[PDB]
């Protein structure tokens, strides 16, 4: 909140509730998976 | 800070914020990689 220091969006330094539904003026965005299932092949 | 239980170094309890140039007194030192390189069959 204090000072500007963009990251890029990433499962783990988000937690997840519920569905898309109940909300007001959740925007439509893709979330970013941790490095290790990138890794997997 | 408040008491003394020494722990493994571990990327996760770690976060990383930049390169090695631009801090002051920095030490070399190897972090734990995680457990899913690590388990690889
Ligand atoms: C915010 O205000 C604008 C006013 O133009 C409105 O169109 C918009 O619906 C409002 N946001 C939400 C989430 O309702
Ligand atoms: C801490 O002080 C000592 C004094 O001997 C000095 O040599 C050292 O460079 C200092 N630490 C840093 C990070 O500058």
């Amino acid at each position: 909140r204090n000072f500007y220091e963009p990251q890029i969006i990433t499962t783990d330094n988000t937690f997840v509730s519920g569905n898309c539904d109940v909300v007001i003026g959740i925007v439509n965005n893709t979330v970013y998976d941790p490095l290790q299932p990138e890794l997997d092949s």
